[PDB]
């Protein structure tokens, strides 16, 4: 191999390929990152049974084509600390040869043929992303699954598709909180009417890093890849039978408020400074909040004035974690939200305000979260 | 107790605080600040036989004076919380009531007697520093001092105070570099000519967070307090005789040169990503820098020509460890450096170019360097 290529574009390439190398074991094959020079680009990849990424380059120039490997973070350690002008990389034997006007690096290069193939799937359902929706989706929800869950299936999210009525509903919990939201109007190709899809947690995280808009999203039940202009990434599936989400919603409740988003998250951090559960009381013109775990002789409380008023009698008591309560919150894009209710022992349900209404660049994330007693 | 005060002062002064607490067992006054009211002052303390800081903020309005103590980190929490607007503290009982419009907490007091006594010294040495040279000294050269240093004296910064010839030295050394100064017609009040305190490490950096400029320095000896407008705060002395550092430094140096300190980072910062020691080669019109620790198929060189010559013959060769080299010209103010050196195996010297003018905000910090063999 001997190329030319943008300093800068070959940085960012290599930022992004971090995070899918095994950087201890500098001796092992799982800390490179596999060249191959053809065509005017320069394709680098970094992956594993379970979970890997491709990318390119574009090449300056393109002198010899050919394969390679290289240590990814001594790589990205070199080409951070040079000039933002072209950089040569050409191989010299079984190393790798690295030079930019009067510096100069050398570094090993491993056997290509020991890098595992990069797979490639025949796709039972596939979609095109054409706006942020989806990421949106994938960042709203992310919060409420545990990677290191020891229930293998809700380590990860949840995508369902259904071809007949062109839904892909997206589904996260921990058994505590279950954050949900059903995307309308996706054209779904499929060779069934209804496929479930369990991307680990750890794949959502790369993914969020990688992709916004405008990929493809493409699964054969084992693995999903996606991919746009630059980059193809894949993860294994998590293996299946995710929990019915729809059972496990409520179907009605008994009370309906509209409450205010950006006072009830002061209030709520206000008292969790001293424990990480509160006493909510909602009243006809006022919400009290009360620290309620803290330890005996330490105690936060505020309120907020309610003008439109809840249509109540007395009062309703409601315990909450604090910390879910805000995630709730934050996943939310209105600055009111609906609060609803059934008895303070039960399932609650917190959504956006006018969470009917249809938009195309965002989705909309309802969290169902268990109360605390009392 | 009973008094409002600003929002602001009060998390800026419990901010400050924070490092003097032993935050983990709440159960213990060791994690709790002092208070006083006297005549339209909050005072505010922690505290502990080797370390500690008061300071105070005017009250607002001040209706009850008296003392009690409160757990510091959560009263910070609980603070950084509220609105930009007057806080109520008020006593009752054993506890602390904490109020600001519809928001009200209560934290436990424990008994105030059973808070250290904030010690008073009685001066054998006092200046006061109108600049913020002493400061500079202190953050260019902390970096060389190890604080978990197994030998007691090396553990602190050593300030010598010279009355005859109104002369601060301050000196710091990890026996592997020593780097100094020497500030000049500083007013020193003393009972003796010739005084030496050594400042323990973790003083110096909690130094560095509380002063600038406009505060006194006065030591008995055996503690060092240092006050200004808003703040006093002591330390323990290390307990003393501090190496002598003027017989380490050579008399005179073979060879001296005048280097550019940007390209020499930058040189070494691209050098040190493969290794942590380097080899510096000097000729007359050129520096090269090659990794010299890396394994044994890395390699890393850069070289930057040097316009006006330098006084050599062929070429001298300088093994240098990366980090250390970098500290020494991170510590100094100009864009040119000078390195004196005698045989390649003995300590160098990296000073500021034009080192003997007189700069009277800024201290001017040389250091010497053992060199690493080849
Ligand atoms: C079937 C599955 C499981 O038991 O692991 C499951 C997962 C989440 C929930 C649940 C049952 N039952 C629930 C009730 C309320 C909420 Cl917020 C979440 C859940
Ligand atoms: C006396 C003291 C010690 O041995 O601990 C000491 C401390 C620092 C140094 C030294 C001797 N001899 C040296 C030679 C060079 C340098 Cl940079 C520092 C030192």
């Amino acid at each position: 191999m001997k190329i030319s290529v943008s300093k800068n574009d070959l940085e960012n390439a290599l930022r992004y390929l971090q995070a899918f190398l095994d950087k201890k074991d500098a001796s092992s094959i799982a800390s490179h990152i596999h060249l191959e020079v053809i065509k005017e680009k320069l394709f680098l990849k970094a992956s594993d049974s379970d979970i890997g990424l491709k990318s390119y380059i574009f090449t300056q120039s393109s002198d010899k084509e050919g394969v390679g490997t290289i240590n990814g973070k001594k790589f990205l350690d070199i080409i951070s600390c040079l000039k933002d002008s072209n950089i040569i990389l050409e191989t010299k034997d079984d190393s790798l040869a690295i030079k930019q006007n009067k510096s100069s690096f050398k570094l090993p290069m491993f056997d290509a043929d020991e890098f595992p193939e990069f797979p490639v799937i025949d796709p039972k359902v596939s979609i095109e992303v054409n706006a942020p929706f989806l990421v949106d989706a994938f960042k709203k929800i992310a919060p409420v699954i545990e990677q290191t869950s020891h229930k293998r299936e809700l380590a990860g999210i949840l995508m369902q598709f259904d071809q007949k009525h062109q839904t892909l509903s997206v589904v996260g919990t921990d058994t505590k909180r279950l954050s949900y939201t059903q995307l309308e109007k996706i054209s779904i190709h499929s060779t069934e009417e209804d496929i479930s899809c369990i991307l680990p947690k750890r794949a959502l995280l790369e993914i969020l890093k990688l992709f916004y808009e405008n990929f493809s999203f493409k699964s054969d039940g084992m693995l999903a890849v996606i991919e746009n202009e630059m980059h193809t990434f894949f993860t294994k599936l998590i293996d299946g039978n995710y929990p019915d989400y729809q059972k496990i919603l409520p179907k009605e409740y008994i009370s309906s408020f509209t409450l205010g988003k950006e006072e009830f998250k002061e209030s709520i951090k206000l008292c969790s400074s001293l424990s990480s559960t509160i006493k909510l009381t909602l009243e006809k013109n006022n919400a009290l909040f009360e620290s309620l775990d803290s330890e005996h002789s330490e105690t936060a409380k505020t309120s907020v004035e309610i003008e439109k008023g809840l249509d109540i009698e007395k009062a309703f008591h409601l315990g909450v974690n604090a910390k879910f309560f805000l995630e709730a919150l934050n996943a939310l894009g209105t600055t009111q939200f609906v609060l609803r209710c059934n008895e303070p022992s039960s399932p609650f349900l917190i959504q956006e305000s006018l969470d009917e209404k249809q938009s195309h660049l965002n989705a909309k994330i309802s969290t169902l979260m268990m109360p605390i007693t009392l």
